[PDB]
């Protein structure tokens, strides 16, 4: 019964996940007066022009658009990664103004949302199993702010109103997710958690440091989404994020000078 509300958000999350107090979460706040450029990271490769979009999901904490991860379709290598990562699903994170709703912060600034790319490394077989290790998923992470639309977005805006509550599902095909990254694939990364429970060590984050621009249409449209599901109490979709956790021993470093 976690969530984002009053009695079950990310403060009370340590109770059913301890790990939520570990030495790894997700996400943080990059400092890019302390984030030491790193010559030895390689170029990101996205290679996403065989992705198969199949489905977009409401799960009641976000949506999904998920993919055909049965190949390597769409992957993600290079950068800091050793091997192949396969795209499986991305989703987002956004808040109920326009000054809140990234996880990531950039000096303490919040963008108004952020979008997750998630990934698991080939080497193990399944996502199940990834997520069980230390380098099993790489989340590529770019922040969103409000301004010109984002053209490559508008087909996951006019789909939401399909899966508006808990649970629904709609047929979602021939995605294009190159849509969604911006001209430069500059960025910070460090080693982290997924975002929600059961927050599990296990990513390699990448985040990019150009944000993309959104209308305020299409935020708007995310935020008439529901977290409960048909036939309950109408409880909007906004503000899902976790603040800024920790970094205890890690570095972040960058890709760019
Ligand atoms: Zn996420």
């Amino acid at each position: 019964h976690w969530g984002y509300g009053k009695h079950n958000g990310p403060e009370h999350w340590h109770k059913d996940f301890p790990i939520a107090k570990g030495e790894r979460q997700s996400p943080v706040d990059i400092d890019t007066h302390t984030a030491k450029y790193d010559p030895s990271l390689k170029p990101l490769s996205v290679s996403y022009d065989q992705a198969t979009s199949l489905r977009i999901l409401n799960n009641g904490h976000a949506f999904n658009v998920e993919f055909d991860d049965s190949q390597d379709k769409a992957v993600l290598k290079g950068g800091p990664l050793d091997g192949t990562y396969r795209l499986i699903q991305f989703h987002f994170h956004w808040g109920s103004l326009d000054g809140q709703g990234s996880e990531h912060t950039v000096d303490k600034k919040k963008y108004a949302a952020e979008l997750h790319l998630v990934h698991w490394n080939t080497k193990y077989g399944d996502f199940g199993k990834a997520v069980q290790q230390p380098d099993g998923l790489a989340v590529l992470g770019i922040f969103l702010k409000v301004g010109s639309a984002k053209p490559g977005l508008q087909k996951v805006v006019d789909v939401l109103d399909s899966i508006k509550t808990k649970g629904k599902s709609a047929d979602f095909t021939n995605f294009d997710p190159r849509g969604l990254l911006p001209e430069s694939l500059d960025y910070w990364t460090y080693p982290g958690s997924l975002t929600t429970p059961p927050l599990l060590e296990c990513v390699t984050w990448i985040v990019l440091k150009e944000p993309i621009s959104v209308s305020s249409e299409q935020v708007l449209k995310f935020r008439k989404l529901n977290f409960n599901g048909e036939g309950e109490p109408e409880e909007l979709m906004v503000d899902n994020w976790r603040p800024a956790q920790p970094l205890k021993n890690r570095q972040i470093k960058a890709s760019f000078k």
